[PDB]
């Protein structure tokens, strides 16, 4: 995150860390709790994982330094990727873990709601991007979570931004006209939270842009009211 502050510990509940452990333990990308056994995330994050065995996500962590090899981890059983997804720039870029075991909730870990469908039509004005990633374009993945917030985009103007790709319903951006806030490497696959009516939603997922922070250069996240259907097909399958 550029431009951003330390969250507060139990801030963002819904917050992972999604680690690999081959080569070594490191760091891989965000996640959300959406449900007792689920995380959503980035499709991307996946590229070369050959098994879900690598694979720890952690969550209640305000500090990586929290994390040693006697911390409390996650297993993934399953990794489960929109099956239309080619890159982050064409979309889908959309996956689920399925948790070996279940979370159990409390004050510092905790599931985020999906968008409804009625919410749609909602304009969202309290919009934040989390993560242990970049401050700047290099960098290193930083110890405490950070957050920003960033105003959310209409694709009409996303699109003009963006003069080369095509910019689908399917994604959400948010940025400021002139920069200097934004998502950065390794803050990818993580929340976009707005809160509206008192609670917060998971709005999109981190998936791309042009550098970080660039001044007319909105982040462009997977916009999570168009995958609502998907994500409760996978996850509430009979
Ligand atoms: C000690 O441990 C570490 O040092 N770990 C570590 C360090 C760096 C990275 C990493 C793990 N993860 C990966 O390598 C994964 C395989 C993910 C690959 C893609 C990812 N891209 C992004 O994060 C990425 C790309 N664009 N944006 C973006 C920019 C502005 C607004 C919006 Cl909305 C945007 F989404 C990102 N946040 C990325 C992450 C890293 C490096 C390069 N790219």
């Amino acid at each position: 995150i550029v431009g951003g502050t330390a969250s507060v510990r139990g801030e963002w509940p819904w917050q992972v860390t999604l680690h690999t452990t081959s080569p070594t333990q490191r760091h891989l990308c965000g996640g959300s709790i959406i449900g007792n056994q689920w995380i959503l995330t980035a499709a991307h994050c996946f590229y070369g994982v050959e098994s879900p065995k690598i694979l720890r996500v952690y969550s209640g962590i305000l500090n990586q330094s929290e994390i040693k090899e006697d911390t409390s981890f996650f297993g993934v059983q399953e990794i489960i990727i929109h099956d239309q997804y080619k890159m982050a720039e064409s979309g889908y870029d959309i996956a689920l873990l399925k948790l070996e075991t279940t979370v159990g909730y409390g004050d510092s870990q905790r599931p985020i709601c999906l968008p409804s469908k009625g919410d749609r039509n909602v304009i969202y004005t309290d919009c934040w991007v989390t993560g242990w990633g970049y401050r700047k374009l290099r960098d290193k993945i930083q110890n405490t979570l950070q957050k920003a917030k960033i105003p959310l985009v209409t694709n009409e103007e996303c699109q003009k931004r963006y003069r080369g790709h095509k910019i689908t319903h399917k994604m959400i951006c948010a940025g400021y006209r002139e920069g200097g806030k934004d998502a950065c490497k390794g803050d990818s696959g993580g929340p976009l939270s707005c809160k509206h009516n008192e609670v917060w939603h998971l709005v999109g997922i981190t998936s791309w842009g042009e550098g970080c922070a660039q001044r007319e250069r909105p982040g462009v996240y997977t916009n999570v009211v168009e995958y609502v259907d998907w994500i409760l097909e996978k996850t509430q399958a009979v």
